[PDB]
């Protein structure tokens, strides 16, 4: 049982905020993830974060982040989370327009990775984004609406599985090179006819061997998306990643 007289509160990193934090007695340095209770109360995803809780902080991987532990207080309910120094792929993303091969394939490989992890641990991600992407302080990629991400089966409402995260994998390694999802619209509804449509082309630097991949995990059959193991021996994935 923790107590916000454990942490010292630092700078804002972020249903409310998230602040660096040292715990006292023995310097360790996290992300405290501050949320109200009464947002969580309004909007009755408590069970939600229940179960979300349960399940971060039961899985061990290199590739996602950590979840310590938890608490509430009087009106908040604090989650004591991994720090990831480098912050967010997001950030980078923007900061970098594109990017090349060879980090495009690293980041894909520790996704594919960790996929695999929570797949074999039968867990379903279904919501990887760049947003959702953290940065370790060796540059590793760690694993913490908007329909970009969505596959088709998903926004359709039918039955759906493992093979949602391949699709999901297709469009980050898309966006990776690229700087934008292959499905972008200026609106819900476009996008929307666009992802059940499976409509997407290549800017012209995209690379047969990136096109290859991509067309691969963005097939609107799920059955015709490769497995993870054949992501991380693509002749691409072998040639750029680390
Ligand atoms: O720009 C910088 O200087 C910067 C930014 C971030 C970090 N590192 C870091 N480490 C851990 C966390 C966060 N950020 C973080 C920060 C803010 C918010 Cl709104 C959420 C989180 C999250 C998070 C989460 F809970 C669900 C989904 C995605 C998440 F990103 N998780 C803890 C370092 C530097």
């Amino acid at each position: 049982q923790w107590a916000l007289e454990d942490f010292e509160i630092g700078r804002p990193l972020g249903f409310g905020n998230v602040y660096l934090a040292r715990e006292k007695q023995s310097k360790f340095i996290l992300a405290l993830k501050v949320l109200f209770k009464a947002q969580l109360e309004k909007a009755g995803v408590e069970h939600q974060l229940r179960r979300e809780v349960e399940i971060q902080s039961h899985l061990r991987h290199p590739n996602i982040l950590r979840l310590y532990g938890y608490f509430h207080d009087a009106t908040r309910v604090y989650l004591i989370l991994e720090y990831a120094p480098l912050g967010t792929v997001y950030r980078e993303l923007q900061k970098l327009s594109k990017f090349d091969e060879q980090r495009t394939a690293t980041y894909i490989t520790e996704l594919a990775n960790a996929l695999s992890y929570c797949h074999s641990k039968r867990v379903i991600h279904r919501d990887i984004k760049p947003e959702n992407l953290l940065l370790g302080s060796a540059g590793e990629l760690k694993i913490a609406g908007t329909l970009d991400y969505l596959p088709p089966e998903m926004i359709e409402g039918r039955m759906h599985d493992e093979k949602v995260d391949l699709w999901s994998l297709g469009v980050l390694c898309y966006e990776f090179l690229v700087g934008k999802p292959p499905f972008e619209a200026n609106t819900y509804q476009e996008t929307y006819k666009r992802i059940s449509r499976v409509e997407f082309t290549f800017p012209d630097f995209v690379t047969e061997g990136a096109r290859d991949l991509i067309s691969r995990l963005l097939k609107h059959n799920p059955s015709q998306r490769p497995m993870l193991r054949e992501v991380l021996e693509h002749p691409w994935i072998t040639a750029n990643s680390s």
